[PDB]
């Protein structure tokens, strides 16, 4: 039956069917045996490992289980009856791209297989073949400039500053305020707090000065045990670490300066195209206000001559996935699959034209439950 699209991330696995407009199932990319959402909910009695760190696979035994979980537990199909399209981080080592192929063909017996660079799919999802993509997930952030469907590898930038860091940071400035967030389970509550209440300030110092004597800044959050806590300027302080990573002790450049530094590694003739085709994807780019701040920061850095236009669609959390769904539905793409045999032995205009409104409506099942107070306490005893 239909082709499958699996986007494996550092924190989250996104799976579904080519032609649908959204992943079928999204679940944490974790093993404790139990995988993902079921491991999540039993983390009280379990030790959890994340097989993908910074977007590169580090444990193929664990990686295999997640795919097993995707096929048989989540999507509930025979993997031998469905071509699979996978995604990979840029600069993924050939050893890994080979191992990925091996397991797909030899372990799960897929009829066809293909693997794509994530940022590229996000560009496709946005209906472009030339642009610069800012792809920030849980474990890694990438800046990937792309021209006529090909990445310019010399100018691909990577910072190890992403959602993981922002979570740990938020947890760190919340601990300073007196909240006892000390376990891995409580860390997930802080992730949720981040996703719900955090935002990026247009002007950080102005807003910071205003926060000190305002009550508008304050928001309430209910913990699992039922205690309500109140979040103040931590709301915009934690995401500020994307733009000034020094507050994390990282001597990295912010996501604004790294985007600029990337473009400037490109030919002058090309830059004008990149600047007016900036695409943001990934979950970390979901903060309210991040696009307007990106717009402002880049404008103030760019030549006055070039206009800055940034694409940040509502669904950009699952852009990479949507890119795969569109890609795998293209007529000219069918000629590109790797066949089970082919392994035993060894277009540009369609993207622009593709009508996303014809992709089938899909309700994403996000399975990533938050821990009970029992589980938090279970973990406390360690
Ligand atoms: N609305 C939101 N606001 C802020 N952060 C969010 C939001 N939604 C998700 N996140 C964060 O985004 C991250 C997950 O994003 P995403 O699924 O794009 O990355 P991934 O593919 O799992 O990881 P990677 O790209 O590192 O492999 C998590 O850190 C999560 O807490
Ligand atoms: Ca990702």
């Amino acid at each position: 039956v239909a082709a499958l699209v699996i986007d494996n991330g550092s924190g989250m696995c996104k799976a579904g069917y080519a032609g649908d407009d959204a992943p079928h199932t999204v679940f944490p990319s974790v093993v404790g045996s139990f995988v993902g959402d079921e491991a999540q909910s039993k983390r009280g009695i379990l030790t959890l490992r994340y097989p993908i760190e910074h977007g590169i696979v580090t444990n193929w035994d664990d990686m295999e289980k997640i795919w097993h979980h995707t096929f048989y537990n989540e999507l509930r199909l025979a993997p031998e009856e469905h071509p699979v399209l996978l995604t990979e981080a840029p600069m993924n080592p050939k050893s890994n791209r080979e191992k990925m192929t091996q397991i797909m063909f030899e372990t799960f017996n897929v009829p066809a297989f293909y693997v794509s660079i994530q940022a590229v799919l996000s560009l496709y999802a946005s209906g472009r073949t030339t642009g610069i993509v800012l792809d920030s997930g849980d474990g890694v952030t990438h800046v990937v400039p792309i021209y006529a469907g090909f990445s310019l590898p010399h100018a691909i930038l990577r910072i190890d500053l992403a959602g993981r860091d922002l979570t740990d940071y938020l947890m760190k400035i919340l601990s300073e305020r007196g909240y006892t967030f000390s376990t891995s389970a409580e860390r997930e509550i802080v992730r949720d707090i981040k996703e719900k209440l955090c935002y990026v300030a247009l002007d950080f110092d102005q807003e910071l000065q205003t926060s000190s004597q305002s009550s508008s800044i304050e928001k309430s959050y209910e913990l699992p045990d039922g205690q309500v806590i109140t979040i103040g300027n931590e709301r915009f302080r934690a995401p500020e670490a994307l733009f000034h990573p020094s507050v994390l002790g990282l001597e990295a450049s912010g996501i604004d300066q790294t985007t600029y530094n990337s473009i400037m590694k490109c030919d002058v003739d090309v830059r004008k195209e990149l600047y007016s085709n900036i695409v943001m994807s990934g979950g970390t780019t979901m903060f309210p206000g991040i696009a307007e701040r990106m717009q402002k920061e880049l404008t103030a850095l760019a030549p006055s001559s070039m206009k800055v236009k940034i694409s940040a669609p509502p669904e950009r959390k699952y852009s990479v996935w949507i890119g795969g769904s569109i890609l795998a539905s293209l007529g000219t793409f069918q000629q590109m699959w790797i066949s089970k045999q082919e392994y035993d032995e060894s277009d540009m205009a369609e993207i622009e034209k593709f009508d996303k409104s014809k992709l089938k409506k899909t309700e994403t099942q996000e399975k990533n439950p938050l821990p009970s107070k029992e589980t938090i306490e279970q973990e406390k005893q360690a």
